[PDB]
């Protein structure tokens, strides 16, 4: 499927939408436009609060807009920028009850899953919730299952937490851009790195779009903003540092 979106604005409060599009107390988004092929990946940045989170709750149809044009049809699956696991084995988290052999190996791989479950001696059989796992143990399981999952499109928010900078890169490359590589995707993310490598970026600042385009445009358009070790700053560190420079400009 393909995702548009033309001139979206939307209010959190019911009350205040409706007066909105009656009339066409602050909107969480405003006149955002952007447009992804089939395939394609968006990648979605901003400071805190922006909305990024929340243009995700409205491709979900969780947030309606006001004015403006919404056009995507399709199965979604959802990546939460806060892992989670259900008491049960390692292949049921992933899988849910559909089992699909090569797409299920494909999807462990992708996510550096087979060194997890050779630890143990039932291996995928293992009953998590019971077995406890590190942040990063279950941040990949989480976004395995999102990626596992029959769906026309993928919004994974955030999903590489508590992952070191090194298996970040890794599983970006290895799932988000090829094992996910024919499937139309949104990814949320603060590393310029992904920033190059989507199809399309979104920077958003307080509701409102920064900017739209390819990583080549924003070097175009943007050289100040522009101007190899921001993906080195922690998560709280390149935040404050792309808020900043939002603010400026
Ligand atoms: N379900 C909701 N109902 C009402 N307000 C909400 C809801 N979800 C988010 N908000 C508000 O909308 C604003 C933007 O939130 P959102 O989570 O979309 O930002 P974000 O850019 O994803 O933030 P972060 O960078 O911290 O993940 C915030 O003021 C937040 O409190
Ligand atoms: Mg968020």
């Amino acid at each position: 499927t393909e995702v548009v979106m033309e001139n979206v604005t939307a209010f959190w409060e019911e009350g205040f939408g409706e007066l909105f599009e009656k009339a066409k107390g602050t909107p969480v988004l405003k006149d955002i436009n952007f447009k992804i092929e089939r395939g394609q990946l968006l990648a979605v940045a901003g400071s805190t609060g922006a909305g990024k989170t929340s243009l995700l709750m409205m491709i979900m149809g969780e947030l309606e807009p006001s004015e403006g044009k919404i056009k995507h049809s399709g199965r979604i699956s959802f990546c939460s920028q806060n892992s989670w696991i259900m008491p049960g084995t390692i292949k049921e988290n992933i899988i849910g009850v559909s089992y699909d052999e090569y797409r299920y190996r494909s999807v462990i791989k992708a996510c550096q899953l087979e060194e997890d479950i050779s630890k143990f001696a039932e291996k995928d059989n293992i009953v998590l919730g019971g077995i406890t796992l590190s942040g990063g143990q279950r941040a990949r399981i989480s976004l395995a299952r999102a990626v596992y999952k029959d769906a026309d499109l993928y919004l994974l928010d955030s999903p590489f937490g508590y992952l070191d900078v090194l298996t970040e890169k890794e599983i970006f490359e290895s799932c988000v851009c090829k094992l996910m590589a024919n499937k139309t995707r949104i990814l949320v993310t603060s590393k310029m790195e992904h920033l190059k490598k989507a199809d399309k970026i979104l920077i958003l600042h307080e509701g409102s779009s920064y900017f739209y385009g390819t990583f080549s445009e924003l070097q175009n358009l943007r050289p100040d903003f522009s101007s190899d070790s921001f993906d080195q700053f922690s998560a709280e560190r390149r935040n404050s540092i792309l808020t900043e420079t939002l603010h400026r400009f």
